[PDB]
């Protein structure tokens, strides 16, 4: 044992120590239980960042811990590898993405192993190989069979000088972002998931989920976003019928959550298409405006509120069916076709988006719900005129008293006695549109027929790949001007025929990736039915709050896809889950000529020719330029300096700020525990370790093993229970401060700074595990693996007695106890 503590001597050492021993490779063991740990894997977009390290990181914690507790950790990592970085990079440098994509995996994967990731390498995926993907082509193909994929016009975004479809992300003001061209509004033939054919099930299932972080779950309610309304009609007055054909000449419908309050009705709303926004905009131009205005928006979902609610009154009239009021007609662009009926009633007094909307206008508002003695007030908006449970009806006739339930229950018996309305239950959730015009992703196994028409390919001819040899260019996705793929024989026919050359939606290969680590070799199907039953589902998953809706969401639903075709045997595909912080860092600037900021990155500055300005402090990222590379902190001090400064420097949850001293800490104190051990062997060798009977020893050294067994129960808990792993590491430096304070030179003294030290590098172990390895070896002769996670000695805890009183009329404890 060298007295220094050198990380670039031991940690490759210890990586081939554990990769020669294969404690990461592991199968389908029936004789060992199994625990599934993940982290969501990457984009190989080049080099790791500093977030990726804390992810991972925090992943291989958990499974290290379980691996040292006798579990059969899979811990998979692989590459989400098609999208559109690829394709920019291809666009710039001019080489092919996928030769890109391929570079960026092996560099990327190089700086994975010598973090010393405890990660089954031999179940490594890469979603652009068409092993991979040629899967989810099946799935895609078996599902269009029975219609829950299927084909429809949708409308895009064109971008009339990139000559490529934009994501409403990327229009600013109907201007494409790089272009700065008017986008243009285009309705196409798109497939989709008939996902809303599973809303109620992935509503529902959500519950079973009682690991789960109670935010995940409520943002995957709200965008679900079932509810239990009405559905209203009113009559179109005798005067408004101009134009209209149809039902629409008879009545406008509407859907309504608050039937209850339907009295307090004072205007309806429609859609920019709705026909009686188009039949009244025919002889009004500012009406034509105002539709076009609506119609040319792309107002993103992620946006929708944010957005000024605005309207034009019709002219147009209807009457409520209840109390025979008429009500004036107006277009909002806050009324979106598509959602329902694309109509909408307004209650300004007890629906805040209508209170704001009527009092720009000076719309009425009439009070219909009343709670307690709460003062009503027209002007002011309170919280409680929106209040459901606590509510009772007031100037609404005959349902004057009723609660919520009982009135929307009469409500409904009146409209179906005169066959205006029923009870309708809606949901939020759109169908999952996956058609990408995009080169770099997934083709879709159809081929278009003028006979046939859209035919799935047969599974004897899957996949369908993805020429390799293309490099993008920027009019326009290659595919559809690459006639060697889309030309090709009708697999029904065998007549002339042309491939789809739209590519899916890549979070469909991060939908089960999960199963597919589970045999990523299996030639026969998604995932073998021998490791599926084994696995079964995730124990724990590890990864960013930015996934919690979308990405969650899709894996869940092709989860209960996977089940019901009697792939898989589970509901949901993970069990637990654990949202890490992202990590932060200051950002440094210099004024330039035009009155700007050039942003300048840490790496490159030096802190205390001219030096530029100190600034403010947020996520690492491209943004502000101020990314601190991993790679730099890994050759500077070694990965477990790098794992150690993530995991003691906040909580996971909590963000992480980027501190230099920081990471010299962290360092000093895998110095310091190097030499704790080091000089413990200098004095005088190993020696077994304390075990059994603690009687006769001294209270010094029942103290310290009562701090050790404290610590290792701690620990446990921190590691298991409440995944805190900061305050897992404080403590054992709390066990090593103890230990510094006691003399352990005696004979029982050494026994017992054998026991400490085992215990604490066994602690540190799934933190640091190269450093703690290396000092297990000096310490100890059995594999460390094998010796496992220190077991609490709970005579240890037992404190010493003192009638007799233990440590846990007159009296006082611990002098006298005066009976008077
Ligand atoms: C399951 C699929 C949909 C995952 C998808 N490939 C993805 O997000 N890939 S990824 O490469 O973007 O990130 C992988 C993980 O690393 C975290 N990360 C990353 C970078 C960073 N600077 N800070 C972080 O925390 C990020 O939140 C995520 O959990
Ligand atoms: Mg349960
Ligand atoms: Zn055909």
């Amino acid at each position: 044992m060298q007295e220094h503590y050198q990380p670039a001597a031991i940690e490759p050492a210890a990586q081939k120590k554990w990769d020669d021993a294969r404690i990461s490779n592991v199968s389908e063991d029936a004789s060992k239980p199994k625990y599934y740990c993940l982290s969501m894997f990457p984009y190989p977009s080049g080099k790791l960042h500093m977030g990726h390290v804390r992810n991972y990181t925090i992943g291989d914690v958990l499974s290290r811990f379980k691996l040292l507790n006798g579990f059969n950790v899979m811990q998979p990592m692989g590459w989400d590898a098609f999208g559109m970085p690829a394709e920019n990079a291809a666009m710039k440098n001019n080489v092919a993405p996928a030769a890109w994509t391929y570079d960026n995996i092996e560099y990327m994967k190089t700086q994975l192993k010598s973090l010393g990731f405890a990660v089954d390498w031999e179940r490594e995926v890469a979603t652009c190989k068409p092993e991979y993907y040629r899967w989810e082509q099946w799935l895609f193909t078996k599902l269009f069979e029975k219609g829950i994929v299927y084909r429809k016009n949708g409308t895009v975004n064109w971008d009339p000088v990139d000559q490529t479809v934009l994501a409403n992300e990327q229009v600013i003001d109907g201007r494409g972002w790089r272009s700065g061209a008017l986008i243009e509004k285009r309705e196409i033939p798109m497939y989709y998931f008939k996902i809303t054919d599973y809303a109620e099930e992935l509503l529902n299932d959500l519950d079973k989920l009682e690991h789960w972080p109670e935010q995940v779950k409520t943002m995957q309610r709200n965008w679900i976003g079932k509810s239990r309304g009405m559905t209203v009609r009113f009559a179109v007055s005798d005067d408004s019928k101009q134009g209209l054909e149809g039902d629409y000449a008879k009545f406008l419908q509407v859907y309504t959550t608050r039937p209850d309050t339907l009295m307090g009705a004072t205007y309806v709303a429609v859609a920019a298409e709705h026909p009686l926004a188009t039949a009244a905009a025919a002889d009004k131009p500012e009406l034509q405006a105002f539709i076009a205005e609506c119609k040319a928006g792309s107002v993103a979902e992620a946006d929708m509120a944010t957005m000024e609610k605005k309207g034009v009154p019709t002219g147009r009239y209807v009457v409520n069916p209840l109390n025979g009021d008429k009500l004036e007609v107006w277009i909002a662009n806050y009324v979106l076709w598509g959602y329902g009926d694309g109509a909408v009633m307004a209650v300004p007094a007890h629906d805040e988006r209508d209170f704001e909307f009527a009092a720009k206008y000076n719309l009425p508002k009439k009070q219909v719900i009343a709670v307690g003695d709460n003062a009503f007030d027209a002007n002011r908006w309170q919280e409680w005129y929106g209040d459901k449970e606590n509510g009772v009806l007031v100037n609404s006739g005959d349902l004057d008293g009723l609660d919520f339930q009982t009135a929307f229950d009469a409500v409904a018996a009146k409209l179906q006695s005169q066959g205006a309305g029923e009870p309708k239950t809606q949901y939020r959730l759109r169908d999952w549109g996956i058609s990408r015009q995009r080169y770099w992703g997934c083709p879709i196994p159809i081929v278009h027929c003028e006979k046939c028409g859209n035919v799935p390919v047969p599974a004897d001819q899957l996949p369908v790949v993805l020429p390799e040899n293309v490099v993008p260019d920027g009019m326009g996705s290659p595919l559809a001007k690459m006639p060697e793929f889309y030309e090709t024989s009708c697999p029904c026919c065998g007549g002339a025929a042309k491939r789809e050359t739209d590519t899916m939606d890549t979070f469909i290969e991060s939908s089960w990736y999960f199963f597919r680590y589970m045999s990523p070799k299996f030639s026969d199907g998604m995932v073998s039915a021998e490791s599926a039953k084994y696995w079964g589902a995730v124990d724990q998953y590890i990864g960013g709050i930015e996934h919690a809706i979308l990405h969650l969401l899709y894996a869940r639903f092709f989860t209960k896809l996977m089940r019901d075709e009697g792939l898989v045997n589970v509901d949901e595909p993970f069990e637990r889950l654990l949202t890490q912080g992202m990590v932060v860092c200051e950002t440094y600037y210099r004024e330039n000529d035009k009155g700007g900021k050039d942003w300048i990155n840490p790496a490159d500055v030096e802190l205390t020719g001219l030096p530029v300005v100190i600034s403010g402090t947020e996520k690492m990222s491209k943004s502000k330029n101020n990314g601190v590379d991993p790679q730099e902190l890994i050759n500077a001090y070694g990965a477990d300096t790098a794992r150690l400064f993530m995991m003691f420097a906040a909580p996971p949850e909590q963000s992480l700020e980027w501190s230099d001293s920081g990471v010299e800490g962290a360092h000093r104190f895998l110095r310091r525990l190097w030499r704790t051990v080091y000089e413990y062997l200098k004095q005088g060798g190993a020696v077994k370790a304390f075990a059994g009977n603690q009687d006769g020893l001294s209270k010094e050294l029942k103290d310290l093993r009562h701090k050790l067994h404290s610590t290792t129960a701690k620990v446990s808990d921190d590691y298991g229970r409440r995944q805190q792993f900061n305050t897992a590491i404080a403590a054992v430096m709390e066990l090593l401060n103890q230990y510094d304070k006691t003399d352990t030179g005696s004979e029982q003294g050494r026994a017992v700074a054998q026991e400490v030290l085992e215990a604490a590098v066994r602690l540190l172990w799934p933190i640091v595990p190269h450093i703690c390895e290396t000092l297990w070896s000096e310490l100890n002769g059995a594999k460390l693996w094998e010796a496992g996670w220190p077991t609490v000695d709970e005579a240890a805890l037992v404190k010493s007695e003192i009638i007799t009183v233990a440590a846990d009329i007159i009296v006082v404890p611990g002098r006298l106890v005066n009976i008077v």
